[PDB]
């Protein structure tokens, strides 16, 4: 079977750990240590074909890091996560994508834009704004709630579809 | 001196001809025949360095065209023009950029996003939308009015700056 390395990226507190732990362990973590950076395995069937996912939930400081470059180099697909009630996290998506482009020396890297915390009544990032960003990047956009599990599987499955299309 | 092939692209009626004729001949044309596709030569000085510009003002049908592909292949920089009172023309920018990238093997092609008709108060494309689009594409955004000549020189000069950056 095929194996894929996925990387979950995004600003502090957008829900990267919560999304990943929901996918892997099927519960919502409300206080996950923000310094834990780890990877998780899961075997999944997507569109009838099994794949082994290795998912890195990233955590670090705002700084250049050779180790982070190595994570980007080995990563085959990236979830670009922002929170719908945090405009800064949406604006910074652009910078995170530029870092991936720099390391991988490529603009065609598999990526999915993820707008998390969709269960919250309020939002500061418009859906159209996010759809338009994803359109400009040529990538899918998925709305999620790690809290209710809405769209969690879809976000990761869609990323795998993107990696498969790229290969 | 260096010589660059520039190509002006954009939807029907966004002001490609009006912009180009303003740059070349310094007057505003109201009813320019929409079937005329032609090139103009112009020596310009930009940041103290002279370049010869060969500028193609495009016109054609909404159809695949081998000839248009050849224009894209030889073109070195592209003005992506929309009109600020025409939302469809702004949405269509994306498709025009995709065609240029298809033909040019996904090169990081020099391009400038141009929001024309900025003199009009009938705006439907928000300025922020356009800045955000240009940011995503990694290109400059210039607002222009072929009618008042606002930004016309700047749009073309900025494209030449982008070409010079790329060829370095
Ligand atoms: N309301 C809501 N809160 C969320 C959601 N996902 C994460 N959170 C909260 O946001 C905080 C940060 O989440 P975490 O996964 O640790 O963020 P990380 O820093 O990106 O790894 C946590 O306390 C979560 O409870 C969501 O979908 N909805
Ligand atoms: N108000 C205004 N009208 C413009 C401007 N630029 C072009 N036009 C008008 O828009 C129409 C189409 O312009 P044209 O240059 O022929 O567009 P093209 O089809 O893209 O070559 C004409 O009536 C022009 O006079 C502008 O900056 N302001
Ligand atoms: S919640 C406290 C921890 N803060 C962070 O983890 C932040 C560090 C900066 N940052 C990024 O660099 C996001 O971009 C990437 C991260 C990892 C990888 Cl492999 C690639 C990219 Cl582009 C935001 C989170
Ligand atoms: S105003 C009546 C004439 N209509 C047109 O000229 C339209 C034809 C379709 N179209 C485009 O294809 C714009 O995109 C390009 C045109 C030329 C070149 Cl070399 C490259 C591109 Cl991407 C809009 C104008
Ligand atoms: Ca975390
Ligand atoms: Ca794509
Ligand atoms: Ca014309
Ligand atoms: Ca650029």
């Amino acid at each position: 079977m095929t194996e894929y390395k996925l990387v979950v990226v995004g600003a502090c507190g957008v829900g990267k750990s919560a999304l990943t732990i929901q996918l892997i362990q099927n519960h919502f973590v409300d206080e996950y240590d923000p310094t834990i950076e780890d990877s998780y395995r899961k075997q999944v069937v997507i569109d009838g074909e099994t794949s082994l996912l290795d998912i890195l939930d990233t955590a670090g400081q705002e700084e250049y890091s050779a180790m982070r470059d190595q994570y980007m180099r080995t990563g085959e697909g990236f979830l670009l996560v922002f929170a719908i009630n945090n405009t800064k996290s949406f604006e910074d998506i652009h910078h995170y994508r530029e870092q991936i482009k720099r390391v991988k020396d490529s603009e065609d890297v598999p990526m999915v834009l993820v707008g998390n915390k969709s269960d919250l009544p309020s939002r500061t990032v418009d859906t159209k704004q996010a759809q338009d960003l994803a359109r400009s990047y040529g990538i899918p956009f998925i709305e999620t709630s790690a809290k209710t599990r809405q769209g969690v599987d879809d976000a990761f499955y869609t990323l795998v579809r993107e990696i498969r299309k790229h290969k």
